[PDB]
């Protein structure tokens, strides 16, 4: 009875592990007449309709959303110790109530509810149920404010609908930021009016050749809107000065030798560079960041800065000193890969650490020092949270430059004491990047993202006190029937006792 258990799943059996779980009493049961009662506000109703849409297919129930009466499922906004993202979930025969200070908290509460319900909830046709929700109370708040997932749409382009699909995958685990790698050597994915060829030419292909693609302003705005509806703040990235071949191939003048390189369809990195000694280079950067910032309601703008190996150190430093201010000029907070820590991060900047266990002390020191100087840290170790990394030598997709990364390794660590000498309060959170050199379709994205994606989300959300592999793997194993019913392919790691 994997699909429709006789009894409800444990109240604590959810990912991320909730801050506080107090089981008790009888469970709630959703029946054909259940109403979803929300506050008389747009934001409240919005979450109600979202919940209704998630449950209608499998239950076949009407589930009307209204601001009157005593619905069996109540979503209420009230004062409380739940911050901007926390919530309280009360379940019992009298009904299920989700309380939070803001919509995001209610949304997060819903993500927990869909896990309390049985696997059959993932089906698209009416199911027998029962639609039980374990009884008791859950009080939940996040450990870190930066819990993101990155999707590389430059190596292989993924359209609006495919991105919306990935957004729904991550929303399940309370991620609150979506980092989009919009440009690299194999493609430029965002239309820039001031530089038309970036998209029309720079976006014409991708890894392996053939058609590429890109987002028009309208498509990008739609992705941001959809992400916002799933409470994901979009963090766009335009990598510079390295990983810039798409742009360089589009405009000969940007190149040091004034010759446009061919469009790149390989899978290597580090060979491209904007010409730091040219003035046109900074007109280009200003134009792009200005247009991107206008399309970005979010607070951050990622300028990359990784593997600028065709850019001498001194030039890299000079380049970043010159471009960082451009971000603030357009009202945004700059973010960069940790290489930026060696190029004087401006005040308020954050750096994304993608180092490994084996990374040299000198490099780790430079990053820990930036943290001491006030730079916020986003942790995404290549040998931990890079979802494109192979599980073992036999994985049919992904890369292995950072070694292999099985499920336990990806989960078994603590962000607070990860980087030696780095102040714990400098750690803003974590990120799970999914690079696409080897992934060309949504199903392949799923196979590499799952089952590690949920784990990284827990590291960003759950209290350190709840972290434990032996008990987490049981909660992870329980997701199997849900993913199977949802049509979500995943790697059945031998380290997990799959349900
Ligand atoms: C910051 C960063 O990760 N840069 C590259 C990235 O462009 C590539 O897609 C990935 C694949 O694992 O390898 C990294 O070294
Ligand atoms: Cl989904
Ligand atoms: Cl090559
Ligand atoms: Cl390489």
């Amino acid at each position: 009875d994997r699909k429709a258990p006789v009894r409800p799943t444990p109240l604590d059996r959810v990912i991320p592990a909730p801050a506080s779980v107090d089981p008790g009493g009888a469970p709630y049961r959703i029946t054909r007449g259940t109403h979803i009662r929300v506050d008389d506000s747009r934001e409240a109703r919005r979450v109600g309709d979202y919940l209704a849409d998630l449950l209608r297919p499998a239950t076949g129930y009407r589930l009307p959303v209204t601001a009157h009466g005593h619905g069996g499922i109540r979503l209420r906004l009230a004062g409380g110790p739940y911050g901007d993202e926390g919530y309280r979930l009360d379940s019992g025969p009298a009904g299920v109530t989700i309380t939070a200070r803001k919509a995001a908290g209610l949304f997060h509460g819903v993500q927990t509810l869909r896990q309390l319900l049985p696997p059959a909830v993932e089906k698209d046709s009416a199911q027998p149920g029962p639609w039980l929700v374990a009884g008791g109370t859950i009080e939940d708040t996040p450990r870190y404010a930066w819990r993101s997932a990155m999707l590389d749409v430059s190596r292989h382009f993924f359209g609006v609908d495919e991105v919306k699909r990935y957004i729904d995958r991550v929303a399940r685990y309370k991620y609150n930021k979506l980092h989009l790698h919009l440009s690299d050597d194999q493609g430029w994915r965002i239309a820039i009016d001031s530089w038309p060829r970036l998209a029309t030419y720079g976006g014409s292909t991708e890894v392996g050749g053939g058609p590429g693609g890109y987002y028009t302003k309208a498509e990008y705005k739609e992705i941001v809107r959809y992400a916002a509806s799933r409470h994901l703040e979009v963090v766009p990235e335009i990598d510079m000065p390295g990983h810039t071949n798409a742009a360089l191939a589009s405009y000969a003048e940007l190149n040091c030798d004034g010759v446009a390189p061919p469009l790149y369809t390989g899978t290597k990195v580090g060979f491209s560079s904007l010409c730091v000694d040219k003035d046109v280079t900074y007109d280009f950067v200003d134009d792009v960041i200005g247009e991107l910032a206008a399309l970005t309601p979010g607070r951050y703008l990622h300028i990359g800065g990784d593997e600028a190996h065709s850019t001498p150190k001194a030039d890299f430093v000079a380049f970043m000193k010159r471009v960082q201010p451009i971000v603030a000029k357009y009202g945004k907070t700059v973010v960069g890969w940790h290489q930026l820590a060696g190029a004087e991060p401006v005040e308020g900047a954050l750096v994304q650490y993608w180092g490994l266990d084996r990374t040299g002390d000198a490099e780790k020191a430079e990053v820990a020092e930036a943290a001491r100087n006030g730079t916020g840290l986003i942790l995404s170790p290549a040998d931990r949270t890079y979802l494109d990394m192979k599980y073992t030598k036999d994985t049919p997709l992904g890369l292995s430059w950072a070694g292999y990364v099985e499920v336990q390794r990806s989960y078994d660590w603590d962000p607070a004491g990860y980087l030696p000498g780095a102040p714990a309060d400098a750690v803003r959170g974590v990120e799970a990047p999914l690079w696409t050199e080897t992934l060309s379709d949504p199903d392949q994205l799923d196979y590499m993202a799952f089952p590690r994606l949920p784990g990284v989300a827990e590291l960003g959300w759950s209290p350190a006190s709840t972290h434990d592999w032996d008990t987490y793997k049981v909660r992870l194993a329980a997701q199997a029937p849900y993913w199977e019913a949802a049509g979500i392919d995943f790697y059945r790691s031998p380290q997990v006792p799959w349900t």
